[PDB]
C-alpha cells in the first residue's frame, strides 16, 4: 500500500511508481513539535528524470537521490517547485551540489529569498499570471492562482493523467486546515476548480502531505478550507 509518516524515519526516502515511469516520493520531517509526511513526484524525462520538489531539506533530498540511483538509476537532472516553504525548496543546495538544474517561479524565487530558505537557480517564465501554464519537459506546469501560498504551482502528467497537486490539496484523512500563515484562503476555492477546469480527466491526484486519491481530493481541499471561515 501507499507509505504512511510511521513507516518512515526521519531522514529515509521511499518511492512509490504510480504510473508508468512516474514514481511519487515520501519523506518525514519535524515542524515545531511533530512529524509530517510530504510528498513529491518524480517523471522520466526521455533519458533524464524530472523531480519535482525537494523532499524536504538537506539530509532527506541527499537519501532521495541515493534512493534513485538505487531504484531507478537515471539521472535527475532539472527539478522544480511548487513554492518556497522548506518542505519544497530544503536540499536545492544540495541537488544543485549534486549537478541537477534547479527551476522555480520567479515569484516563489523572490519568496523563497525573502523567507530565507534556499533559491533555486534558474527562473520559470511565463507562469506569471492565473491560468497560465508552460510545458516543462515531460510535464505541464500550470499556475492556478493563490491556495495554499500565492505562488503554488502544480503538475499534470499528460501520458498518464497524473496531477500533482503540491501543498494546495489535502488528504482525505486530512480535514483541519490548519497552518495557513501565507495562505490566501480567499481566492483558493476558486483556485482548486480552476485546476478541476483545466485538468478535468486526470485520473490520480496526489496532495503535498498524504495519500493520493482522485479528483475527489479537489473537492474535499475546498469544503476544508471553506468551513475554515464559518467556523
Ligand atoms: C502536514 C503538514 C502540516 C503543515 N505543513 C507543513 C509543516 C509543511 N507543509 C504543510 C502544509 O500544510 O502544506
Ligand atoms: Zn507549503
Ligand atoms: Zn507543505
Amino acid at each position: 500500500e501507499y507509505p504512511t509518516v510511521s513507516e518512515i524515519p526521519v531522514g529515509e526516502v521511499r518511492l512509490y511508481q504510480i504510473a508508468d515511469g512516474v514514481w511519487s516520493h515520501i519523506a518525514t520531517q519535524s515542524f515545531d513539535g511533530a512529524v509530517y509526511p510530504s510528498n513529491g513526484l518524480i517523471v522520466r524525462d526521455g533519458d533524464e528524470l524530472l523531480l519535482i520538489d525537494t523532499a524536504w531539506g538537506a539530509k532527506n533530498t541527499a537519501a532521495l537521490l541515493a534512493e534513485i540511483e538505487k531504484q531507478i538509476g537515471l539521472p535527475v537532472t532539472r527539478a522544480v517547485s511548487t513554492h518556497f516553504h522548506d518542505d519544497r525548496v530544503g536540499g536545492v543546495d544540495v541537488l544543485r551540489a549534486a549537478g541537477v538544474a534547479t527551476y522555480a517561479s520567479p515569484s516563489t524565487r523572490r519568496l523563497a529569498e525573502v523567507e530565507g530558505n534556499e533559491i533555486p537557480t534558474h527562473s520559470l517564465e511565463g507562469l506569471s499570471s492565473s491560468g497560465d501554464a508552460v510545458r516543462f519537459g515531460p510535464v505541464e506546469l500550470f499556475y492556478p492562482g493563490a491556495a495554499h501560498s500565492t505562488d503554488n504551482l502544480v503538475v499534470y502528467v499528460p501520458s498518464a493523467s497524473v496531477l500533482y497537486g503540491g501543498c494546495a490539496i489535502y488528504e482525505l484523512s486530512r480535514t483541519s486546515a490548519g497552518n495557513v500563515a501565507d495562505a490566501d484562503l480567499a481566492e483558493w476555492p476558486t483556485s482548486i476548480e480552476r485546476i478541476q477546469q483545466h485538468y478535468p480527466e486526470a485520473q490520480f491526484v496526489i496532495p503535498g502531505h498524504g495519500l493520493p486519491g482522485g479528483l475527489d481530493l479537489l473537492k474535499h481541499t475546498t469544503n476544508v478550507v471553506k468551513a475554515h471561515t464559518n467556523r
